[PDB]
């Protein structure tokens, strides 16, 4: 039962467990899908 985010969530290096299939970013500062 891991722990997921949502479509935007804001994030640092990847602390927050986001849903499977969205990927934190440092840079940007929140998580989202990775499309690009």
């Amino acid at each position: 039962d891991g722990e997921c985010g949502g479509f935007w969530w804001k994030c640092g290096r990847g602390k927050p467990p986001c849903c499977k299939g969205y990927a934190c970013s440092k840079t940007w500062g929140w998580c989202a899908v990775e499309a690009p």
